[PDB]
């Protein structure tokens, strides 16, 4: 039926609220008014799915969640996990888009910005498990999740990400994911977490969900001893450069995979060498461009507004090799490079900067397109 | 004690909300975040004031508040026009920036976009009377408003516009003054006439202040007996090629005032000779400024936003002379037109895009020093 063999799942960054899942008036993440990505595509008979997960959780829990999105299931951070970090085991129960899914079934794995960290993470569970959770289950018996045994190959035939952070970013370190605004971030959580709330920003495992029998004020009271406070087990934290590191540090290629990675560029050099966004760069990124572009390091600063091009590229202690955008990007086992998008900024990549008229519609559509054929392809090398 | 012997008037367009009567959260309407032109220009001892009249109302209501603003009073519309159109003789009653106001003691009168129709209004209106209420007062008695009566020369030095469309705007004819959108205008205003509303959007001679003991359902159904929705005394009307034209007709060149211009241009030419607006454009003005750009008469297409080039230069029917920056603008009598300021927006005037990098406070300051110093000019040369 569908002109793909093996459905395409797109997977959404940090503060990604995509779906049933969104405010009441929001931008759609994927293709935002520019080119409706999964409704497109479909159209043109293209089997295309997009994953919810947390938008605020670590990539640890964003890769459990994306596992259960696919399969279904009830969400299992696993129990040495849980108690490590202090948040529930269990969590969100999924409906499961290919409740088949098992070696010989495969995925196409699209993700824009931190999705793209999250999907290597989860592919890492399903080839090489979990240790801790080996570890654990070993020592003290139980059940454990299948997503963290190992031995689940091929099950996952591409990994593609759009202006991921693959080595992090400068805006995490000196901002996100400082003091004071993880509380704000937090507190966000805390609020949207109220017994009136219809939206789930992906912290309730932290315990930030009101029961509907309590006040506030004991609501409040219960949440401040939750370990979430001081906890590196978020997204703020994974998307330092240390947090990205570790994540580099702990995956490895998988040669069945077709890895491929897209760059934008949106700043332009200044006065002294160090990069400024340009016009056009969506205003929300304007104060983070300027942290990233005024790096002491040199070749930290040019950004799309979020994410410096050294992080964007590859992961830096990763193989890799520059590409072609003519050329077919079939290689498995190696980060294929396109070359960098000039005047694309982090969030023009999903079409939802309304006020650049720049980046036309139909050149969005080329660019998606663009990507399932590639898909095609390694579909037809195969 | 203060450096300019008659005092500035800055008179705010349509939906302008300024001082004491702003939301919460809005911008500043003379000069954003840019450059804060009432207070600096204080700081730097000029004596400086920002007016406050009605928001939708037509030139002519806002023309009478402006004398009232300046002179101290409880506006008076006047009999004949109240009657005429079908709204309340009298309005808000304003303590009076200048209760001494009269021939001799003078006032410099700046004016954004509409702000500047109206200034032209309340001039005549000093110099020439109100024929209506002169007519009206004469065939059956009573007091007449000292704005109606003529003969009141000598008080105004100046008339300086800035992005005024003199000879109005097809973004008004086209989306402003439509049904459809007045309907909602005017939805706006009833809605802020409730009872536990702060702010005052001009309209309430037209009955939309609901009283404190009447139900919301009552108000509403008592205000849309009012004239107010099949009206032409309205500010979108007044803003049409037609509305504007009308302005221009019953109003003449007073030689011992001084008139300058000033004007934007943010839109650029496409393939076809059509104009679209330029990255940096304030995005609130993106479609008013592509049925601009698209108009069929050519030399109507160039535009700020909001006003094509040819309604902001001077009012079309009216005696003006090409300026240069450095030419003191000291003629009395015509129309000075200062030269078009390239990538200014409507709102750029007034330093409220608060996404365009490209104009800085610094700017902003110098263009606002620059019309003190013409005006310091005008005075000296008496
Ligand atoms: O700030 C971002 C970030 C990314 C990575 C890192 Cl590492 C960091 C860090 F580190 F600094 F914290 C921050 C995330 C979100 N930012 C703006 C969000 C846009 C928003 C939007 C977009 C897509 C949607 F589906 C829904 C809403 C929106 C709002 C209003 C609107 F009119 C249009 C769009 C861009 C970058
Ligand atoms: O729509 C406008 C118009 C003008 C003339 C005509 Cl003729 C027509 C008509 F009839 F054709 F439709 C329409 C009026 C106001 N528009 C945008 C409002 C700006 C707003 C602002 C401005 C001044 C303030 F003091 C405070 C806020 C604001 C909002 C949010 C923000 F982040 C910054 C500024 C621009 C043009
Ligand atoms: C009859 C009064 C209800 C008017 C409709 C809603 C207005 C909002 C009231 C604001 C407030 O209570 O702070
Ligand atoms: C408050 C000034 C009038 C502007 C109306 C047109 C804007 C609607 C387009 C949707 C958007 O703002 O993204
Ligand atoms: C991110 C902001 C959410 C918008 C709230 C407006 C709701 C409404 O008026 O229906
Ligand atoms: C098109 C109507 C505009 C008001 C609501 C949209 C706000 C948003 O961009 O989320
Ligand atoms: C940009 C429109 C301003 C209208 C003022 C208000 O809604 O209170
Ligand atoms: C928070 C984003 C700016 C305002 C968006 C709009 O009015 O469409
Ligand atoms: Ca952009
Ligand atoms: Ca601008
Ligand atoms: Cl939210
Ligand atoms: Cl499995
Ligand atoms: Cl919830
Ligand atoms: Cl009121
Ligand atoms: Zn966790
Ligand atoms: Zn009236």
């Amino acid at each position: 039926q569908p002109l793909n063999k093996y459905p395409v799942v797109f997977v959404h960054g940090f503060l990604g609220l995509v779906g049933d899942n969104a405010p009441a008036l929001y931008p759609n993440y994927w293709g935002g008014n520019k080119f409706k990505v999964i409704e497109e595509l479909r159209k043109q008979g293209y089997n295309v799915h997009q994953a919810s997960v947390s938008a605020f959780g670590s990539n640890y829990d964003r890769a459990v969640q994306l596992y259960y999105y696919i399969k279904g299931g009830r969400v299992d951070y696993g129990a040495a996990h849980a108690a490590k970090y202090g948040h529930e085991r269990y969590g969100k129960t999924y409906k499961g888009i290919m409740p088949n899914w098992e070696p010989g079934k495969k995925v196409h794995l699209v993700g824009h910005s931190m999705g793209g960290q999250t999907i290597r993470l989860m592919e890492e569970f399903l080839r090489n498990g979990n240790k801790e959770e080996i570890a654990y289950h070993q020592a003290h018996g139980g059940e454990i999740s299948p997503l963290f045994t190992g031995g689940h190959n091929n099950m996952v035939a591409s990994i593609t990400t759009l202006a991921t952070p693959h080595n992090g970013s400068q805006a995490a370190d000196k901002f996100g994911n400082t003091e004071a605004v993880r509380k704000i971030m937090f507190a966000l959580n805390r609020f949207m977490g109220n017994k009136y709330s219809n939206i789930d920003l992906g912290l309730t495992q932290w315990g930030f969900k009101q029961l509907p029998n309590e006040s506030y004020i004991d609501y409040i009271k219960r949440v401040s001893k939750s370990k979430i406070w001081t906890s590196d087990d978020n997204a703020a934290y994974d998307l330092t450069l240390d947090g990205s590191a570790k994540l580099n540090n702990m995956t490895s290629m998988n040669p069945n995979i077709t890895y491929t990675t897209y760059t934008g560029v949106s700043s332009h050099t200044g006065p002294l060498g160090y990069e400024n966004p340009d016009l056009g760069t969506f205003f929300l990124m304007d104060t983070t461009s300027r942290i990233i572009g005024h790096d002491a390091r040199e070749e930290w600063r040019k950004n799309d507004g979020v994410v410096p091009v050294i992080s964007s590229l590859h992961p830096s202690n990763q193989p890799f090799v520059n590409v072609t955008n003519n050329e077919p990007a079939t290689r498995r086992g190696i980060w294929q490079v396109k070359p960098i998008l000039q005047g694309w900024d982090h969030v023009d990549f999903i079409g939802v900067d309304f006020l650049d008229f720049k980046r036309k519609g139909s050149e969005l559509a080329n660019f998606y397109i663009g990507i399932i054929n590639d898909l095609l392809s390694v579909e037809a090398t195969e």
